[PDB]
């Protein structure tokens, strides 16, 4: 069964699905070893792995190489954090073929201003993307894509900057008319509130992703019971590989030796075999005199 | 001080020295920040990363992008493990010319017939590139960079092919002759007794290069003892982080929860921190209105 | 009907069939209006738009990246020259992936060694990837596609490398068995010779694709008597943009003007409906905001 | 001597400076070999040899890439069409820093609003980027070379946009004010006059670069007298291109042979003198054994 096709079913089952963050082909093939369903290529962890912010300096077509090295590792659906689609419309569905032609499963694309125009720091609440300009991109992806079930999830980040419930089930509505797969309802705050709020107004117009990373001391029962469809694990592979980089350079720094390490460490083999080696060894003694 | 010139000093200096395998931005950023003076771009931690093998599956110039990040995210040099530099001496002295431009502080190259021709499983030594070949190689690769300062670091394969020190000697001194900056000496072997082959015979012809992997509980001093200019800690914070995105996915997979994850893992404020946020935030105040 | 499939369809069609060299998406559609059903991914061409030698100096991956925005802008297959694969059959079966993914329709791979590992000119015969090895390597291209369709086409080098008639149909017969979908039988003579006498003893074992280049005065029809299935215009279109390129750019040198261009050059409306400009005028009309 | 520094003393220089279009490593070799001083990288031409529109469909990446392959194969200084910088001033200058680091020479931005946010054609005047968010954007640039020499071109769109003169005005003393090493100033007239309109209430306040591609048959010696820094032969070559392979595989097409065009275009031995082919021919010579 077609990636995108494994993502579109679970954006439509009736339980609660899971996908973890990945942010290169080995932390791919990891998340996929584990038995997750699904992947989250994390906006933020592709563009930290490769030392570059989250402010789409990395070219969309760099995102995209990073994401066709985890799509060729994987065969679990991988939904791409593709911010606002890297520029209108256009810019966003031209990046939903090549995700596409590359075997990605979808995009989620957020309504946000893009790129950022005026630095302002008041108590105000940011202006997002104009509504309907966002609907008519969700609709030019949907209307681009020539594989029906590639999926575009639509974050709508009216309760991150600052506007309420009503502007939150506004956005969520109009680009779920515009044809959205699911609706990634995001939030700030260090508890479920905004999402209890959303779904409680939602009515469950279609499936709803969202990302417990700030109140994951939240039950997961409570999601089931709000009907919610997806739970992303948004960046924690990410910052595990940090600590283990961190923990194991100042280790290894200060020892000027590798003893205290060998043994907290998978093996080369371990590597070897993630990278699948031997798949290859069999192919040489076949393809080669 | 041009990283060029920080790498080139580090392999003639009198003390041993030491750098450490980094795979992408974020962690060539880590291993700067933990103080090592200089980074392995480990041939094995790139192609890893991107869940493909170590046979030049990914580009040369693909790789060079990786690097590329790398060295944009790191003030110290990197040594690039360029394997036998991607074809001829034409693709090696192009690479190298790559290389010089996006920051690479050199290039090591060894002595292995590229690419793999057959399927030979028998105790035979393995052959390896001809040594003029090679020694040319080195030499094209000289003459064409433009910064004298980059450097060439020539790997000899003749213990690991299963030849013995009189060839690793002759390939090393043609190497040295033909104008390397170093020579990395490698072994297969659990113990140092190769190494301390070499080195006995070599005479301090040049400075030499080791890997330790294999013989990590050989005291760092004995090195020192015998003229090693430098120990490169090779694919250790690979995997580092293959061990805790393992543990962490596996995890979060079997709790379906973050919270035995939150308090064992990097902050998120800590990945904003590694890619530099607060410099793009004060540049975003003082460049838009 | 996928670009791979007409590809194959013209490759194993009774009829002599064209493609034509482009090296950039812009030719590659200019390729495609003319009528011309195929496409032939030129390496002297993509290697000499680049602006670098065609030997292998540009990665396969920047190659393939040309390709890509050449299968973009046209609706025609596009045989992709691949030189040797760029490595051994692992680093082709992972070009053949790609290409395929990209919407590219063939590749064609020759049997000559790479890289270059000497450089000794004397008259001999110069060697050439060991028989078996190229065979097996076309076997896992051919092993790795996902597309049925995709097109393996295998370029003989003997005749070119100074081997006889003998050697070229042992390459081709070899490659054929290992299931490339046709054999390319170039020489470098000035006349069809090695080409007329490689069809006589190939024996229809499969489609034979040349490039008559060298001897272009031959009447093409003559092809056809000879059972030629394929055709390849290998370079035109960039030896015109050369051509072209050079004289406009000295005659604007000496000039200091444009006045003795602007009427020898298409306008720049031709190049926005090349671009297909309109269609992207009318996806803002209907997807932004008014 | 920098391409950089080569750049910067044409915008600099008491005479009118020219800077021949190219769109790819192949057409910048070609018009280093015509005497040219100075390429144009355009965004026109460089989207379409690719086959795509120049709306900001190609990456950033893949027009640097682009580049970096037509710097590689010249000697003289590339200023690229860089449209607004491809984002904010953060994405503006990590441009700018890639194409320094490739040899890039300069870039050249314009104050026009990034991305297209609407389709409304009334006849009112276009709305351009903010002048201070544009002119920082402009200083973010300058204040991030770490080549002193490299070059930041602003192109000021307000007599296209439907302002007037004053508002070109404004704009291109902001621009200049914030470090821009010249101004480049374009109308969409058949006629020079927004042009002498600029030059005169300019007051040489800092070099003008222009495009007279629309206002073709204005003497050239015209510029001069206005004092115009450098012209820009914007998209020549592309043009004649497209031309030259329209018609040479227009003429394959219908003849189904190549002896109507053998004779009207460069022969392979120039293709390979292009490529340079006999340095690495010497090269291998002295690296590859006997």
């Amino acid at each position: 069964v077609k990636k995108t096709t494994q993502l579109k079913q679970m954006l439509n089952s009736k339980d609660l699905e899971f996908i973890m963050e990945a942010h290169n082909g080995l932390s791919a093939r990891i998340v996929q070893e584990a038995g997750f369903k699904g992947i989250w290529g994390s906006g933020l962890s592709v563009s930290a792995q490769l030392g570059v912010r989250a402010s789409n300096e990395a070219s969309w077509t760099q995102v995209v190489e990073v994401l066709e090295f985890m799509s060729d590792a994987s065969d679990v659906p991988i939904l791409l954090d593709a911010d606002t689609g890297y520029g209108n419309f256009n810019n966003a569905r031209r990046l939903v073929r090549k995700l596409e032609d590359r075997g990605v499963a979808g995009a989620c694309l957020e309504d946000k201003l893009f790129p950022k125009t005026n630095s302002l720091h008041d108590g105000r609440a940011q202006p997002l993307a104009d509504i309907e300009e966002f609907a008519l991109k969700i609709k030019a992806c949907k209307d681009s894509q020539t594989d029906p079930d590639f999926c575009i999830v639509a974050r709508v980040e009216a309760f991150i900057a600052g506007w309420g419930l009503d502007e939150a089930l506004k956005r969520a509505e109009a680009y779920r008319n515009a044809g959205a797969d699911a609706i990634l309802m995001h939030s700030k705050k260090a508890d479920p509130s905004d999402i209890e709020a959303f779904m409680k107004a939602w009515n469950n117009q279609g499936p709803v992703v969202i990302v417990p990373t700030k109140y994951y001391k939240t039950p997961t029962d409570h999601f089931r019971d709000m009907g919610v469809s997806m739970v992303i694990w948004a960046n924690h592979n990410l910052r595990a590989s940090v600590s283990a980089i961190q923990q194991t350079t100042k280790q290894i720094y200060d020892d000027q030796s590798l003893v205290n390490v060998e043994d907290k460490i998978v093996s080369v083999k371990e590597i070897f075999r993630l990278q699948r080696d031997d798949e290859l060894v069999q192919a040489e003694d076949k393809y080669l005199p």
